[PDB]
């Protein structure tokens, strides 16, 4: 029985905030449930710029940004001085454009912070280190649509209700297990695998004890990997490989949003070197290697890497 | 502009049917909106066994069934005689059961068969090969719900607009493209493949003609990972293993209904060694291994086990 | 559990019909749906235009139909030779033009008939008279949605789950009760109302056998006061005015429909002098007084008519 | 573009609400909401009852209420001292009973109090005079569903877009016309209403100085025919009868709330010898005539009141 609204309305009163980040929230759930309506092709009796189209206009609404970064845009998008609030948000509208056509689950994902800078406000402005977001999160479009916040005192997953178009709360506060069973990568790429992830993969095959071997699974949809291992544990891959020297996925929108989301439900987030929430951001769309989810099975391939000197 | 509900009409008007198998149609479809709404989670504010009843249901109150075969029963469901038809009926309610927590794409499979015969219907009835049905069909729960739906003229694609309830042609006549460049296996159980699926494996990722590798794609959901290598090529697999030797998927409400769409769409589905359609089954819940997908994909793989067995 | 699409399947099967009328339900069911989507106002983050586009495509896709009247064209349509039936449908896309803007009930009136020709489509074909009606049925869009069908057999309610995208039968082979407490005209007429309607009126108000006063009720929209008129039993009536000296509402596609439902359901129909339903039109556009309802409240009306005309 | 949820943050924001109130509205709407979706039969592959129940826990939830009063219960509902908020609400949960059956439109009504008393809450709370309220309105589950909120600086049109579960702003600050040409009551009653009622309605009919006559309309459900009044103008009757001594609208959850609406929006609500917003109630579900609509169509009514002496 207890809303998204509720929730957001409820946190904005304890931090005592003056309404503009609850604001915002507001809006971006409403962007989220307008884009599930249209993904689920209601009406049908484009949709990347659709969804883009979508959180741009409810965000600049809010009163709430002064700076945005859509992995749609070439460009940060400068809001005009009388829309004008203090947070810089990064979203990657519709995540999964591969699995668009088939009708395989997609997702929105978003990083919220904060205008450090005094100046005017610039695309620098979103060139923050993860480790300083102030909420993040991500939208799935899956069998059913949930809605996965992520903020300092936890992560809880809401469920929306298509019905009466609400969000319910129906996970106190995530936390990953452990250790799982389940690893993600894309294994087409095994000819330009680093000897770490080469070798990490056959531990997963042909386990040295003799343990059962890890199932595997990839959807192809970071927001849908990503969500199963933080639901199921286990982990998820998208290293640097020989075609894409720095990794595919984009750290303002892709890598950072889904770290945040990892530590604070007691996971971690690594390139493997370097924890992702770490790095300092030089490009609005930069790209970086990624290793996520359960605590034990990211630092097991940590371990070779180290190993691997 | 096309509903479903006009494309069977039109169907069974042209084949000169009485009726029964439209009804029949249009009773899976009920069902398919129901389950639908149901997974997306309206009303919130367990799903294989609702989506059970459901389809149970609605294939009894059709009044064309004979005999029924769920994934969910231990044994067939013979249809009460004043609501018997002559159609039987393998289905899976709700496929992809591993992935109905995590949120991801699950869907309905349905196979349709005429009573092969003039006795008590029985289980009996059920264990018809592949090659003998009438319609095959899978309804996706994915980003959209897809219903797609098989018979001897082709394969068709209909959307859900859940804002009117109607499924939509969107896609007419479907033919799987010949040759893809996506894989869709759990590599998981490498250490129990046989030699022919490893050296495939292994022939995707470092292709000897020097070429761009497949990517991989698996998620988990039989009907998602079919849909997808209908849509955009390439090859779906799931081989033997130790902890299953004679294959995982089923053959009456998975591999056979799936086979059908697969060939409808000028596309392959072996085990390894025979078509899975002509396959005659002897256990309702009888499970195969079973390879599908775009013709020279299958077939390449196909030559690898020839190679093997000629050795 | 009975949906209407399986509803009008059986009923086109026990009839042995070649389904193209039964394919014309369908689609007419299909074009509410859309219609109901629309007046709820999905999606809106003009509406009599929208409805008529919606049937008279719809109806055209069946391709069941030979000529089509609509209030809202001047002229009859004749459905181009690739795409005709055998039927002629008289149909109010939108009835309740006055609600719709203060958001009361509105809804979609219509009737169905066979081509009584053999010559080519044409304005001819619609003037026949209510009482050759095949079916006739009306849509509500009220707090919720409902279908009602009328046909040879009797009339039937169907419920809107918008959440599924069907009909559902809620209320079978209904019958309008005798006699009724509440009446439903628009008074304001009153300066311009013949004797017999104010002797009724007045009777109302003031009845001689000293018992309780009818009720009134008057929504303003045909389709609403009607089918109150149907469930709660009562009568409705729209008799000349000044303003209208033949009475406002039209014959083919407001009065004809529905008197057909209403008699089918065991209640009356009259202009005052004659059955609404054996009015021959000469005016697709034609419009006819009309007082409907429980049979003993017209009845009692149709009796102050007599004593007039026998003075 | 403009969403309740928004429209209701920002006045929280200008207000300098500590947020219980913006709280106890978005509870409102989402109780709307779910109403509605019930109404529309969705879920059909009692309602009287499910909408009290409804409306009673959301509000409890607020935590913005103390004490509650319901057309559907004999007595007050005075709320756990740990959900205790300030608000009095006084709810018409379902309004139009007797037009459920036939599915014609019905409503929810609502008028919000605030806590006056400084001992412990009880029925007497919700006793205050009309014009002490500080908001008031009503949803209406006609073809549309639509939200009318009525608060000092105005009212309000809210329309349901279902497919994402949002009210959206469709007229921005209602006022009603200074004069209809629509009259609403039941003349069934006409042997027992008093002379006025008697006059004016000849005078709807055979307008003295030849004018055109009124048109009637009266659906049978306050709510709808009250909602008519104020968008095409035209006045509503409910008067005393004979076999209704104090009318037949209850004062607290059905004359009130929409006494205020009209005002609000520049029309007027009397008993024919009073304003109904002046009336100090002395039960909970007292029943007072009302006459409501159009300035100048009142004033002409009360005219022939003090006329009749
Ligand atoms: N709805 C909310 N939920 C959680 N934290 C919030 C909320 N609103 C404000 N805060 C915290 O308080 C700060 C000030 O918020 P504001 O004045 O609304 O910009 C934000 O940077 C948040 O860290
Ligand atoms: N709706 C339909 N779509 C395609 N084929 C049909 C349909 N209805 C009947 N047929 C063909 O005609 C046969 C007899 O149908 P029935 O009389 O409905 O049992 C079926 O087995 C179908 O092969
Ligand atoms: N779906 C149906 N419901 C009721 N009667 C029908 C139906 N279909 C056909 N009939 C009866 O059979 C006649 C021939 O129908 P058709 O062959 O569909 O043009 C119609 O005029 C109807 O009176
Ligand atoms: N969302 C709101 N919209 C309009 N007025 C409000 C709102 N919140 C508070 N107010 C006004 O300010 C007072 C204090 O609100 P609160 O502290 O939220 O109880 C209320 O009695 C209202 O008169
Ligand atoms: O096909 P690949 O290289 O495995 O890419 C999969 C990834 O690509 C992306 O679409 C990034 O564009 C991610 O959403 C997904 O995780
Ligand atoms: O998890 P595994 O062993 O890879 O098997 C996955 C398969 O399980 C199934 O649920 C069959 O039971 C299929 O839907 C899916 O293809
Ligand atoms: O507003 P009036 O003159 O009372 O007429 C109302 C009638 O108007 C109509 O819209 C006919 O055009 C009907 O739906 C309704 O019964
Ligand atoms: O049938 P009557 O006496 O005109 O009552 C109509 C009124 O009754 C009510 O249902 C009150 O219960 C109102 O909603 C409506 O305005
Ligand atoms: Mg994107
Ligand atoms: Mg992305
Ligand atoms: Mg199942
Ligand atoms: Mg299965
Ligand atoms: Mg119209
Ligand atoms: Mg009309
Ligand atoms: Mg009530
Ligand atoms: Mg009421």
């Amino acid at each position: 029985d207890v809303t998204l609204t509720r929730f957001v309305m409820e946190e904005g009163r304890k931090a005592r905030g003056t309404g503009e980040m609850t604001q915002l929230l507001n809006s971006l759930c409403t962007a989220v449930k307008a884009i599930s309506t249209a993904v689920r092709k209601a009406g049908i009796a484009k949709l990347d710029v659709l969804s883009n189209d979508l959180v741009i206009n409810v965000l600049k609404s809010s009163f709430a940004t002064c700076v945005l970064v859509s992995e749609e845009d070439k460009n940060a998008i400068i809001v005009e001085p009388e829309k004008r609030g203090k947070y810089v948000v990064c979203f990657d509208p519709l995540d999964g454009s591969s699995n668009i056509d088939c009708l395989v689950s997609i997702g929105t994902i978003f990083g919220i912070y904060r205008k450090n800078s005094t100046d005017e406000p610039s695309e620098k402005d979103a060139l923050q280190p993860g480790r300083n977001l102030v909420a993040a999160g991500y939208a799935l479009y899956g069998s059913a649509t949930m809605l996965v916040l992520a903020m300092v005192n936890g992560v809880n997953c809401f469920m929306l209700d298509p019905a009466i178009g609400e969000f319910i709360l129906v996970d106190r506060d995530v936390k990953i297990k452990k250790k799982g069973s389940i690893y993600s990568i894309n294994e087409g790429y095994a000819k330009e695998f680093d000897p770490a992830i080469t070798e990490y993969i056959q531990r997963k095959k042909f386990p040295p004890d003799n343990s059962a071997p890890y199932g595997a699974r990839y959807v192809g949809s970071m927001v849908a990997d990503v969500h199963r291992t933080l639901v199921y544990g286990g982990i998820f891959m998208y290293p640097a490989n020989k075609k894409s020297p720095k990794g595919k996925l984009r750290l303002l929108y892709e890598c950072n949003p889904m770290a945040y989301v990892m530590e604070k439900a007691g996971g971690l987030a690594t390139t493997g070197k370097e924890a992702v929430l770490d790095i300092v951001p030089t490009d609005i769309h930069q790209r970086a290697p990624i290793i996520l989810g359960s605590p034990e099975d990211v630092t097991e391939l940590l371990e070779i890497y180290q190993k691997h000197a």
